[PDB]
């Protein structure tokens, strides 16, 4: 697939505000806590590389992805910083992880047994692993005081391997009632408890935790949503601090037309002219992550609300325009215009979801600027 | 990033693609020819392959939606007209002659501005394909003494050419046909003033092909039914036996048995109401699989394992009926055993259309043929 460029459709992508939101949570946490950006999914659909460059200049020393193929991206990309994949690993893939020096999570001690083998008798490359603790996610990780305990010596049995850390994570630290999240910290405290050595990375906070669990056992914080400038906890709490957007979407109208009062618009006909009115045409549909769903919603134009009528088409949807207007004037779909914005926020509400899914819906037939 | 090194994989069914455009060839008066609509990567299958499959399978034509990808396509060795279906903004129009791609026109003055910049010359024409807005209300001319102006301009000046005209229908799908014949008969008007048509005059997409096989026209843009999935969704059965030519896979991960009273997944929105096995697929909203998703149950030995706890982004947990080891493979989309999943169911839980599951599919999940 290609990225419509000659299209006035486009993502504008504030790196500074990544850093400055970057820079203001190193701020407020122990100078020896480490800030590791997790830039999965193409940095939250912002561009991996670009989020991970921005994130460094922050303060991050460390990165955090989720698949092989993204922690590959990152090191192809000149990142010489640690790399942790936050997922299990395919055996097969062991080798690829010593070429890159990654870092990965174990879950089982299967994992590590049969990593073991396909293992250098010695290697002078040890494979850095962080062990997985799930005191509550209930996704993936051991079960233990025990199995931990099992599993951590078991690497340390081994030269070829190497524990960079353990970790947790919380499942409901976006949550106002917090009595859930304080017994996962039991169950992952219940269990640092009994070992009697601690590898250099033990972390346990994302965003929301960072935000408003911030005196919790730890070193190190995988730093998510938050540095792309979005509350992580939808609109249920306020950040610790002001938080700065980092994206905008941005089109323009390619038509505008009138219609007769009483004309259908879309697939459907969903929708019939009340009267007079100006019909703009906006070259942005689902296909580009602009859900269906979205048809009552309001872009922007001119400093005014257009309310988008009829099916959002595959490639282009239609806004009821306010007065008059040629084409060509900007469409912003998402950012300030005039007093009024647009929020990832609001898309996120009007879809029933959480911006986390909105950002990375968006296609990547829609070009990204940095600036 | 393509995630290669991911258990998760997209499988496209060429063969599928190409069966369809055949059946419909057949059943079609012949001399009317198929243009294969691959625009959105060929919604979400690859532009390419898809032409390509479409090809094989009698297209002799191809739709695009924007001038990015009929260069796509040029530049894949496709010599065939590629129509551009939406309006190419004047700045662009040497490219259109370069690839020599055919363009939508909508309005007059675009027609008058891009002379200027077109000849000067005599070497190729602009092909120009007019279209007439007689109640899809999105772009177009939307009169019949409209249009009239518009061939008169463009047969007057030796830079064009006018390749056709045509219309979109926007209920071609719908038990009702009531506002379908409203805009034929509007279409009908129309060319119920031009004195001479242009080489194509195409007017239908799947559904209407499907169903309004007797409207007139020689050319039909042939959509979401060469993907093998029903244009109506569930209202209408298909004139004849689609099939579907998309599949979605992934693999169990870890596997593992959780206490009674256990939580699962973001905001602990499940709890486990005795012992179970719980499944992690390395697949979540990121990838498109919607957080909505939720309730819904995948395959994996033949058997419904319903998706428990909240869709992250990038995996998602399910529970399992025996227990079993890491390794067997999840059809999210397909046949396994005596079960199956559909596009359209997918498209039923997220309460959109399977046009919109095909479209979202990440780039992140990597699209093998065959
Ligand atoms: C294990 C884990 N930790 C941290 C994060 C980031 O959390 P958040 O995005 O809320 O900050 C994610 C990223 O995908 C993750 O799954
Ligand atoms: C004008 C037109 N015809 C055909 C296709 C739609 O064909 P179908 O409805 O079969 O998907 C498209 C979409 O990109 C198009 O807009």
């Amino acid at each position: 697939m290609v990225v419509g460029w000659h299209r006035p459709t486009r993502l504008h992508i504030d790196t500074q505000a990544i850093t400055e939101n970057v820079q203001k949570e190193c701020q407020r946490l122990p100078e020896g806590t480490a800030l590791f950006a997790v830039v999965k999914a193409n940095g939250y659909g912002h561009g991996a590389v670009e989020s991970a460059k921005a994130a460094k200049k922050g303060g991050a020393t460390g990165f955090c992805v989720a698949l092989l193929d993204e922690a590959i991206e990152l090191r192809e990309a000149g990142v010489q910083d640690p790399i942790l994949i936050l997922s299990v690993v395919d055996l097969a893939y062991v080798p690829l992880l010593i070429q890159y020096d990654l870092s990965v999570t174990v879950a089982t001690q299967e994992w590590l047994e049969a990593a073991l083998q396909q293992l250098t008798p010695e290697s002078n490359t040890p494979l850095r692993v962080h062990l997985k603790v799930d005191t509550g996610m209930g996704r993936i990780g051991f079960l233990t005081p025990e199995e931990t305990k099992q599993a951590v010596r078991f690497v340390q049995s081994h030269k070829e391997f190497l524990w960079e850390g353990i970790f947790t994570h919380f499942s409901t630290a976006d949550e106002i009632d917090t009595s859930y999240f304080e017994k996962q910290a039991g169950r992952f405290k219940a269990v640092l408890a009994v070992l009697e050595e601690l590898p250099r990375y033990v972390h346990v906070s994302n965003s929301a935790t960072a935000l408003w669990h911030p005196d919790v056992p730890g070193n190190m914080i995988r730093y998510g949503v938050a540095m792309y400038g979005l509350n992580p906890s939808g609109n249920k709490l306020a950040p610790s601090y002001a938080l700065k957007p980092a994206l905008r979407l941005t089109s323009e109208l390619i038509h505008v037309k009138r219609l007769a009062a009483g004309e259908g618009i879309g697939y459907g006909e969903t929708y019939v002219t009340e009267a007079e009115e100006w019909i703009g045409t906006v070259p942005i549909g689902y296909a580009d992550g602009w859900l269906r769903h979205l048809q009552g919603f309001t872009v922007l134009v001119n400093g005014k609300r257009c309310e988008i009528v009829g099916r959002v088409c595959m490639d282009q949807c239609m806004i009821r325009l306010a007065e008059e207007v040629p084409v060509g004037p900007v469409v912003t779909l998402v950012g300030k215009d005039g007093n009024e914005e647009n929020t990832l926020q609001m898309v996120a509400e009007k879809l029933e979801t959480i911006h986390y899914e909105v950002a990375c819906t968006f296609s990547q037939r829609i070009p990204r600027e940095y600036n």
